[PDB]
C-alpha cells in the first residue's frame, strides 16, 4: 500500500562546515575567513539559515565556493577550530482494528499509563493547526523553506496519531506531549542542513523519543550519522524503519501483518524486532481515520509503544537507547519458522516488554544472545553448512548494549572457553571488536574454526564466551557486566 523509497544529491558549491565544537554565528564567520585568508580563495559566501535554531550556537556553517573548492575545503579543514567539511545533500522520501488494543495496550491505560510527560517528536511534513485528535502538541517548528507548519499530504498526521490520538483512530499514546518537526516539504524534501539544525533543535528540546523516517545510503553522511550519535547519546530513544535504523544504535522495526507474516514489503543482525505495519489505521490531515500497509508503518507503532512503554517506567534515570532495545529483544516473541534476518529477536510484545522494563537492571547485553550454527531456520545461513576446518572462520558480529552507559569498553580480550567433554576444543575462535563502547553500544566481532585435532571429526563442539563490559559509574567503581555468550557448532570432515 505504502512504499518508502529515496533518493539524494549533492548540491553544487553548497559545504557543511563542521566545527570542533559548538559556535556563534560570528566566530564560525570569522574561522571560515581568516581559512580563507591563508588561501587564495575570494568567491565565498556564507549562505544563513532562517529557522528556531539560528537563535542558537551552531556546530556547523553553510557556505558556497565557486573560485576553487579543493584548496578552499583543503585549507578549511587545517584551520584548527574546523573539524570537517562536506557537501550540502538533498533527500527525497517517496511516500507511494485498534492496534494499540490490538497490543494491549488497554491494558496500559487501564494501569493508568498513556504517555504522560514522554516527549516525542516526529521528522514528518507537520500537523495542522486545528486537528481535533490531539491534545498535548507542545511545538509545530519549521525547518523547511517552506511557509507552513501543517501537513499537506499526512504521513506526520498518521505517525503522530498512531502514537497519540484520542479518537476514532486510538493512538499508543494519548497524553505524550507532541513535538512536530516539519523536516520535509509538501513535496518531501529535505536537506542534510535542514536535519542538522532540527536535529539541534530535539537535542535542545530533550526529545526522549524521535520518529525517524529519512534514509539513503549517502545522506546518513558523516555529518548526519554524527548528529544522529549524538541524539542516541544525548539519551534520545530513535525509533525508524529498516526499510540510522540499520546503525547500531537506533531500534530498527521491521513490519508483520496481524496474522504474524512476514510481509511482501517487508553483517550485524537487524532488524531489532517486528510489529504489525499492514492494515494500521491513523489519524486524517483534519480529522478521520485511514489504512496504509508498509515498511514505514510499523516504525511509529513501536515508537508509539516505546512512548507508551517510557511513561510505564517508575524511574525514566533507567530508560536509556540500550535499556529500550534490551527490553523490546528480551519480551520478544519468536515467530516460529522465521530467521534472524526478518525478525530479530520476535514480534513485539507490549505487555511482556512492559514486564522486563518494569525489572530491568542495568547490564550489558548481546545480540545475538548466543551462537547455535544448527539452529535452523533461525541462526540462517549459518545453519546452511557446518563449519569444517579448512574453511574461512566463521564471523558474527555481535552487537553490545550497555545500558549501563553511553561510555564503556571491553575490560580485556574475550574469553572462548570450550566445554571439553562436550570438545569445544575442536574450535578457535578470535575476536576482532571494537574497544571502547559509545554511544551506550559497542561490538565483537567472532571469528570461528575448527582446530587442529578435530580435522577428521563429526559432531557438536560447545563452549561460551565470557565478555566483560565495564563503563564509569552512573549513580565509584566501574559498572561491569559479565555477559556468557553459549556458541553451539556442529563441524565435519573437510
Ligand atoms: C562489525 O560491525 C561494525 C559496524 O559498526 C563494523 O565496523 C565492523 O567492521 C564489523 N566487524 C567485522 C569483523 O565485520
Amino acid at each position: 500500500t505504502l512504499k518508502v523509497e529515496f533518493s539524494s544529491t549533492v548540491v553544487e558549491y553548497e559545504y557543511i562546515v563542521a566545527f570542533n565544537g559548538y559556535f556563534t554565528a560570528k566566530a564560525r564567520n570569522s574561522f571560515i575567513s581568516s581559512a580563507l585568508k591563508s588561501s587564495e580563495v575570494d568567491n565565498w559566501r556564507i549562505i544563513p539559515r532562517n529557522n528556531p535554531s539560528s537563535d542558537y550556537p551552531s556546530d556547523f556553517e553553510v557556505i558556497q565556493i565557486k573560485e576553487k573548492q579543493k584548496a578552499g575545503l583543503l585549507t578549511l579543514e587545517d584551520h584548527p577550530n574546523i573539524k570537517r567539511v562536506t557537501p550540502q545533500r538533498k533527500v527525497f522520501r517517496s511516500l507511494k482494528r485498534q492496534v494499540a488494543q490490538t497490543l494491549q495496550a488497554d491494558v496500559l491505560w487501564q494501569m493508568g499509563y498513556t504517555g504522560a510527560n514522554v516527549r516525542v517528536a516526529v521528522f514528518d511534513t507537520g500537523l495542522s493547526e486545528k486537528h481535533p485528535h490531539f491534545k498535548n502538541v507542545k511545538e509545530r517548528t519549521n525547518w523547511t523553506n517552506e511557509r507552513t507548519l501543517d501537513d499537506g499530504l499526512g504521513h506526520g498526521t498518521f505517525v503522530a496519531g498512531v502514537i497519540a490520538s484520542m479518537r476514532e483512530c486510538q493512538g499508543f499514546a494519548p497524553d505524550a506531549e507532541l513535538h512536530i518537526f516539519r523536516v520535509f516539504t509538501n513535496n518531501q524534501v529535505s536537506y542534510t542542513s535542514w536535519f542538522l539544525d532540527a536535529f539541534n533543535y530535539a537535542i535542545l528540546k530533550k526529545i526522549d523519543v524521535l520518529n525517524l523516517s529519512i534514509g539513503g545510503p549517502d545522506f546518513m553522511d558523516h555529518p548526519f550519522v554524527d548528529k544522529v550519535w549524538e541524539l542516541t547519546a544525548n539519551n534520545v530513544i530513535m525509533v525508524s524503519a529498516i526499510g540510522p535504523a540499520d546503525q547500531m544504535d537506533v531500534i530498527g522495526v521491521g513490519g508483520i501483518d496481524f496474522e504474524d507474516n512476514i510481509a511482501r514489503f517487508s553483517g550485524r543482525m537487524k532488524p531489532d524486532i517486528v510489529t504489525y505495519g499492514a492494515g494500521v489505521r491513523g489519524s486524517g490531515v483534519k480529522g478521520g481515520c485511514r489504512a496504509l500497509s508498509g515498511t514505514s508503518v510499523a516504525s511509529p507503532v513501536v515508537a508509539g509503544a516505546v512512548t507508551l512503554l517510557v511513561s510505564t517506567v517508575q524511574k525514566r534515570e533507567l530508560v536509556n537507547p540500550a535499556s529500550m532495545k534490551q527490553a523490546l529483544i528480551a519480551s520478544a516473541r519468536r515467530l516460529p519458522g522465521v530467521n534472524m534476518f526478518e525478525q530479530g529477536h520476535g514480534k513485539l510484545d507490549l505487555l511482556r516488554a512492559y514486564q522486563i522494563l518494569n525489572s530491568y537492571k542495568p547490564q550489558a547485553s548481546l545480540s545475538p544472545s548466543y551462537i547455535d550454527l544448527t539452529e535452523c531456520p533461525y541462526m540462517w545461513p549459518y545453519c546452511s553448512q557446518p563449519i569444517y576446518y579448512g574453511g574461512m572462520p566463521t564471523v558474527v558480529n555481535v552487537t553490545i548494549l550497555n545500558g549501563m552507559g553511553v561510555t564503556g569498553r571491553i575490560v580485556d580480550k574475550p574469553d572462548w572457553q570450550p566445554y571439553l567433554p562436550q570438545n569445544g576444543d575442536n574450535i578457535e575462535v578470535a575476536f576482532s571488536y571494537s574497544s571502547v563502547l559509545w554511544p551506550w553500544s559497542g561490538y565483537l566481532a567472532i571469528s570461528i574454526s575448527v582446530t587442529k585435532k578435530a580435522a577428521s571429526w563429526e559432531g557438536i563442539a560447545q563452549g561460551h564466551v565470557m565478555i566483560t563490559v565495564a563503563s564509569p559509574a552512573e549513580t565509584g567503581a566501574e559498572q561491569t557486566s559479565t555477559v556468557k555468550l553459549p556458541i553451539k557448532v556442529k563441524i565435519i570432515p573437510t
